[PDB]
């Protein structure tokens, strides 16, 4: 289902890539996408998928795009138009100077300060889950760890009851990973009507939580609004429930692949951080974009006002240019580049969160289950979109191999 082509698009750059389903998926998600890096396909393409889109390919153009605010606006974030159009999310939705200071105030609760005061229960219960399920010789990594650990962490820190967390991680998935079973505005209002009630009761009755500090916070001097509160809370629970969860198990997949990479984090631990920095390289996972504000001429290409572009914040480490050999794993690299966790003004503020959270599952788990490997005749399943994932993770070991602590 491709849509007509624009006056102004020289069809010589159209290159109909569907962003939530790939042509070779079947290869692995950054495979699928590494497809626009090939020599046959322009660093600025139109896509006729999802409406019609551009989609810059070469780290360079994503970079430079993401720098530019004046031209390239956050206002319609995402693709299709009509889920970039219903999300207001902030500071998402928002550029500079007005993003600052709700920037200021999302970092006061998720920033380094944060993690360090939680870093005693990041490590407890990473190695509670990992104990748990050492002796049974097999799990669902998916089910089993990469959603409850990042996501119990998320929910202790929002001061949000555990119970919730189904419906939760459903209007959150709906949102970066659509089915077709809601709409982006039908998501985003069930996901606005848990959290109504919830600020209300925190204005009045503040806690410690993250959203009691964002409710009752200041913005530019006057105090933050009920609806800006509901927009802000709104993103935190989609960073707390759908990114570290989807990229553990990237990262889990390949290390079930490469028993030379794991020895490798074994014995010369020191590493750990590097391979960090590189998983986050290579199993890079989220793609969202921009809109014109005005008729620009960027790199040759005439684009022109409200056109939407997708800037691939996968694509800058994948690409050849920045990497040597970019689908390669290699924990000496002597330089890491990649725009996992954004650039410009709208850098991750959980980036520093997400750290902490892959370094500890990867100690603890090799300290561990230092050997295991995926169940024999189970086939992985990537899925694309916003956020991409893994759609389960059957992973198997001998107990007899493992190491209790
Ligand atoms: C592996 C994990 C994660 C990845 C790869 C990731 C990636 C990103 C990206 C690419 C952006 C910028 C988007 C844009 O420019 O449109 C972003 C922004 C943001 N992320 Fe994350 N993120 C991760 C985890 C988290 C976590 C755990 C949280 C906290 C709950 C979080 C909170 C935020 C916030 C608040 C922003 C907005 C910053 C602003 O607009 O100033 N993220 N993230
Ligand atoms: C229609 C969009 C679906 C919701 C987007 C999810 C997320 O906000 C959360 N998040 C992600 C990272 N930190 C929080 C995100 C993902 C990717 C990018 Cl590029 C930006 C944002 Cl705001």
């Amino acid at each position: 289902n491709l849509a007509p082509l624009p006056p102004h698009v020289p069809e010589h750059l159209v290159f109909d890539f569907d962003m939530y389903n790939p042509s070779n998926l079947s290869a692995g998600v950054q495979e699928a996408w590494a497809v626009l890096q090939e020599s046959n396909v322009p660093d600025l393409v139109w896509t006729r998928c999802n409406g019609g889109h551009w989609i810059a390919t070469r780290g360079q153009l994503i970079r430079e795009a993401y720098e530019d605010y004046r031209h390239f606006s956050s206002e319609c974030p995402f693709i299709p138009r009509e889920a970039g159009e219903a999300y207001d999310f902030i500071p998402t939705s928002m550029d500079p100077p007005e993003q600052r200071q709700f920037r200021a105030l999302a970092n006061q609760v998720v920033g380094m300060p944060v993690v360090d005061k939680l870093e005693n229960r990041i490590q407890e219960l990473a190695c509670s889950l990992i104990e748990s399920l050492r002796p049974q010789g097999q799990c669902n990594f998916t089910e089993d760890y990469a959603e409850p650990f990042p996501i119990r962490i998320f929910m202790l820190l929002a001061g949000l009851p555990e119970e919730d967390i189904p419906h939760l991680k459903y209007l959150t998935d709906q949102m970066t990973r659509p089915d077709g079973s809601m709409t982006f505005a039908e998501a985003k209002e069930a996901l606005y009507d848990y959290l109504i009630p919830i600020i209300e009761q925190r204005r009045q009755k503040p806690g410690t939580d993250a959203i009691s500090i964002v409710a009752n916070g200041q913005v530019n001097g006057r105090p933050i609004t009920s609806d800006e509160a509901k927009r802000m809370c709104g993103l935190l629970l989609v960073g707390g429930l759908d990114t570290v969860v989807n990229f553990l198990s990237f990262s889990m997949e390949f290390l079930a692949k490469s028993p030379e990479h794991r020895q490798e984090l074994i014995e010369r631990p020191e590493r750990i951080p590097a391979a960090c920095e590189e998983l986050l390289r290579r199993f890079s996972l989220v793609a969202d974009g921009r809109i014109l504000t005005s008729d620009y001429e960027f790199h040759g290409v005439q684009l022109k006002k409200g056109d939407q572009i997708l800037l691939p914040q996968m694509l800058s480490g994948l690409d050849e240019r920045e990497n040597a050999c970019p689908m390669h794993v290699d924990f000496s690299r002597q330089k890491v580049s990649h725009t996992t966790f954004g650039h410009g003004s709208h850098l991750c503020l959980g980036q520093h969160l997400a750290r902490r959270e892959i370094i500890v599952t990867l100690k603890e788990w090799l300290t561990r289950i230092p050997d295991f490997s995926i169940a024999p005749g189970a086939q992985i399943q990537h899925k694309s979109g916003i956020v991409s994932g893994v759609q389960a993770l059957p992973l198997v070991w001998d107990p007899a191999t493992t190491k209790a602590v």
